[PDB]
DNA sequence: CTGACCTCATCATTTTCTTAAAAACTGACACTTACAATGTGGTCAGTT
DNA sequence: ACTGACCACATTGTAAGTGTCAGTTTTTAAGAAAATGATGAGGTCAG
């Protein structure tokens, strides 16, 4: 349009220099009568102009110038969840239910630790189920396990040392290399850590997952745990953080009680996480602290919002308020259940070879191959067979095991391809 | 003694009597268990659920079992040892002129049974689609030249700007505006870098104060100037890019507020269009517009930041939902975007001249600092009393307002100077809002 | 030989799953009205 | 005499609206049917 075409038309002779700073515009009220252009387009354009400060004009007016991979059959790991059997159709029931024109108000942000519903009934769906005991004040929430690590990273300070077991998930690693703080290594058995080795040492704050251990499955008895609760309760700046990995999975024994039930005078911090039971890519997580921590950390931290969509909140606590969370968690529990028995039933035959080491309550499973090949020409092979695997190796940064183990995992492959997906691997290995 | 009537299985029940008769003590260390045959026989009580009662202890410790001999106790305890009526945020959009119906038909749309392979999580620097649309509306609708690859994308401004710090480094002196928009001190309180306070006139920041001092990275508005509205001309910012030029070590982050709300003057093109040094970073918004609890953002780099950033986080994943990401991608794909900001926009406008038509009248002791761009109002009240004794005044009669107090470290006017917003305020209650705090103050 | 590891059988109560017709829904083309955009023309107060 | 800003009314065309319709979708009380806690009677194998 004209109306910025003339503020284009002189802007051309300002930045290039056709007249120098100081020196009048050609006219007012006569360049648009020389240009027969109507007064209205020069105004406008003039305004323009100041609005920007490439002429600066005089109260009475003057002008004064100024100066994830593309080919792929198939993928084995225990991250990815099985997903065809979502109940779509359930939920977009209670999205358009929560959703109204009529309801608004629920687009402006609040309540910067998370919406009181969800909070409370994350409250009580821990306490009936995980006899774990809480209060509707005493939860925080937010997207991503990752953003609450960090908190605490932020909220104890730079000056502590943390614990990792080696063989584990490879995320304390990766979060602390950037801050200053070291981690301490430590070995684990069968039956848990080596709690005789933390006691035997000055740590301060050690990761476990008392539920059940990546990837080796191991549960900790009770002996162990009570003497790690013991050993926290000596000194009065310690603290022992929990991680509910993938608890309600567990398919003969019921399931087992978490440790914070254990704890008794708060030094147990309950972690959790929400994305590898619905959705792997809707980024809820929870977190429940102490009663004097979760106190100062509300003193502390006021000025954050929440950083979980208010609308994920709201659909979902009326998801699991009317109580479809168990529907679903039960059928899940089903498939999986019926994917394992079937895996380990076709490859129970190479039993020579392939050791089975673990427990069946999971979602993937750790075989040790006794051949002569060497773990690189092994996902090599896989992953030229268009059905990539990962290795353990890289889960652990010691020494690599002479027997290469393999993990697999099954959330991903349907139950109809199982069998091809087995045989195509061992065909691969060249059994 | 055993009810048979409870809801939980004998399968539970056995285990209940076994875990409190071992620890209270009861059963030492070693003891021997009356195994199978003999337990059961006693108890009359199947040998399904029997063994499976025990196994079940055998799986969390307390009892273990040596094959084709009795189990053995490994359990040895000892125990223990008022009524806001009208908001006033300079923050929150409009939500009666949301179309909550176009967004249903895309969730619709989007999630469905068939489209699966989607739940899964990945490409955490952002599906390659949203990424494309956000790189060419902004290069169309500010002037903006970065290739998709650049940008990046968030939860929030807070986000990333705690992974620029994290990626930068702790070594470096921020600079921030004028006492303002309370969000880099919020920030760097928790973390060892520190900052340098500016004063800012009535056109922008003094870059001469820049040029004089040492600080690393300045954080300012170059389009809307928190809460003043300035608007940084020519050749302030050519000299500001001289300086950032300057040194090697030194980056200007650009922070766009609302700068697609100007009424008149078009857009003003963004500060990144005229580098040419790969100089400054662009940071925008999707919650000060669209919806302000959906928690969206973005970020653009220069490339050799870009590969920095890339060979330092690859191992994070997004905080932003795929589901949100596509619904929203699809959002922009068709071009309702651009209808919901024109009607934004011209509802801004009438709501903007109504308020300040009804404010004309009492001009005797009280004036409008701020200009016509913007979501808010920047008033200076001239009678002879307190801005903490209005403030409570103003919660005397359920409508609470908010004053600079907060926003400024120093005093700037000992009349004091109290920020209006009215993003919430329905057309048909502006008048009673304003006339039931006129009457709450002196007039 | 009594002692203890184990695998099927088939019984039961109470939760999950499937099919039809009857309900409310919302996309597609259509058209009737607006309405704020630029734009021209002709004013205005008050400087100097 | 040189130039502040405030009306008129003209135009194109995007946005705003009601209309009946063809059309995928949602709700319901049945129906049926999977699964588990439970009783039974066995399989081998040791010492």
């Amino acid at each position: 349009p004209l109306y910025e075409q003339l503020y284009a038309h002189i802007k051309t002779e300002i930045t290039e220099g056709r007249i120098g700073y100081g020196t009048k515009l050609p006219s007012k009220r006569k360049l648009a009568d020389s240009l027969k252009l109507s007064q209205n387009t020069v105004e406008a354009a003039y305004e323009q102009l100041v609005a920007e400060g490439y002429v600066e004009v005089i109260p009475r007016k003057g002008f004064y110038v100024q100066a994830k991979q593309d080919t792929i059959r198939y993928n084995f790991h225990p991250t990815h969840i099985d997903t065809t059997s979502f109940p779509f159709e359930q939920w977009r029931k209670y999205f358009k239910q929560t959703m109204c024109k009529e309801n608004h108000r629920l687009l402006l942000n609040g309540d910067h630790q998370g919406e009181a519903s969800f909070r409370r009934e994350i409250a009580y769906y821990l306490h009936h189920s995980r006899g774990v005991n809480c209060t509707p004040e005493q939860v925080v929430v937010g997207a991503g396990v990752e953003t609450l690590l960090q908190q605490l990273f932020l909220l104890l300070g730079e000056s502590k040392v943390y614990g990792i077991e080696d063989p584990g998930y490879q995320l304390m690693r990766k979060l602390l290399s950037h801050y200053p703080n070291d981690y301490v290594p430590f070995q684990v058995d069968e039956e848990g850590i080596d709690v005789d080795s933390i006691v035997r040492t000055a740590v301060d704050v050690v990761y476990t997952t008392p539920s059940r251990h990546f990837p080796y499955g191991s549960v900790l008895s009770i002996n162990r745990r009570k003497q790690l609760l013991h050993w926290a309760e000596a000194h009065e700046n310690r603290y022992i953080i929990e991680d509910d990995y993938d608890s309600e999975f567990r398919y003969t024994g019921k399931t087992i009680p978490s440790l914070q039930s254990m704890d008794v005078h708060n030094k147990v911090i309950y972690l959790g996480a929400f994305s590898k039971s619905l959705i792997p890519s809707v980024r809820i997580s929870y977190m429940v602290l102490p009663a004097p921590l979760a106190h100062l950390y509300k003193n502390k931290f006021s000025y954050y919002h929440s950083t979980v969509s208010r609308i994920d909140q709201q659909v979902l606590t009326a998801f699991m308020k009317q109580g479809d969370f168990e529907k679903h968690l039960n059928r899940m529990r089903k498939i999986y259940r019926r994917k394992l028995e079937k895996v380990l039933s076709l490859l129970k035959r190479y039993e020579d070879k392939l050791l089975i080491i673990g427990e069946r309550s999971g979602l993937h499973i750790v075989l040790v191959v006794k051949n002569g090949m060497d773990e690189q020409t092994l996902v090599e092979k896989a992953l030229a067979a268009k059905a990539k695997v990962y290795p353990l190796s890289a889960y652990s940064l010691e020494r690599a095991i002479h027997p290469p183990q393999i993990v697999l995992g099954f959330g991903s492959i349907p139950e109809d391809e199982l069998e091809e997906a087995i045989a195509t691997v061992l065909n691969a290995w060249g059994f």
